[PDB]
């Protein structure tokens, strides 16, 4: 593959054409880096703000596990049983709207410019935060809506393929999980599912700062490199 591309703020009628229009993945930069959520959101700032309130929080390495559970706790003690103790287990509060919950994260946070380019109500975009451990894994999946995924603390590896590719990445049949990629990405079965090797993919490691635009429908792989704190923008 290649690496994403990364501009800094590019016009709205450059990511328009460009990349919003055809559906190509694009990393802004100079765009987020300096909301206050990068200088502000430490362990610390995060537990002072959000500690007490209780969040869904995803026990498993992979939620396509058979072991994969999703399970209840406060902030404070998903902090210190999945981040800072030597965890048993891999824990990801993950695809929470934090910020509705929270109404004063929210002020650590804008709406990219960008959005206004799509269809849809700004008041009806999704916000969701992803906070976790070194090591959370989202499996290869697409979703229904553009993306502004926003990375505040760590780093994540990324790998992106075009909804032209979905043969071979053998989506699951139950309508369920059609959205997800039977393949590991990162460890494929080429006995089992060998059109995957030779399918084009990007790729990149996003940083803090960052946004990373994934179009509709692009299917994506996400694994942190670090303890990981990224805010997506689910938008139309
Ligand atoms: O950051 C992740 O682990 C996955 C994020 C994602 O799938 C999304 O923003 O739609
Ligand atoms: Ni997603």
């Amino acid at each position: 593959g290649s690496t994403v591309p990364r501009l800094h703020r590019p016009s709205l009628q450059h990511f328009r054409e460009q990349f919003l229009v055809p559906g190509r993945p694009v990393i802004l930069k100079g765009v987020a880096d300096h909301w206050p959520c990068m200088q502000k959101w430490s362990l610390e700032y995060i537990q002072e703000i959000a500690g007490c309130r209780t969040v869904p929080v995803e026990v498993g390495s992979r939620y396509t596990d058979e072991e994969w559970s999703q399970t209840l706790m406060t902030v404070n003690e998903f902090i210190s049983k999945y981040i800072v103790n030597e965890p048993r287990d891999v824990g990801y509060l993950a695809q929470h709207q934090l910020f509705d919950q929270i109404p004063e994260l929210k002020q650590d946070i804008s709406i990219p410019d960008y959005c206004s380019l799509g269809d849809g109500e700004e008041e009806e975009i999704t916000i969701n935060a992803w906070f976790g451990p070194q090591g959370t894994i989202s499996p290869l999946h697409q979703d229904p809506q553009q993306n502004f995924l926003v990375q505040v603390m760590g780093r994540k590896y990324i790998r992106l393929y075009s909804p032209q590719e979905s043969g071979a990445l053998y989506p699951h049949d139950t309508h369920l999980l059609h959205n997800t990629s039977q393949v590991d990405v990162e460890n494929p079965d080429l006995e089992k599912f060998p059109k995957f090797a030779k399918a084009p993919f990007l790729s990149c490691i996003l940083s803090p700062g960052e946004i990373l635009f994934i179009p509709v429908k692009y299917w994506h792989y996400v694994r942190a490199l670090d303890l990981s704190f990224s805010v997506s923008f689910w938008w139309s």
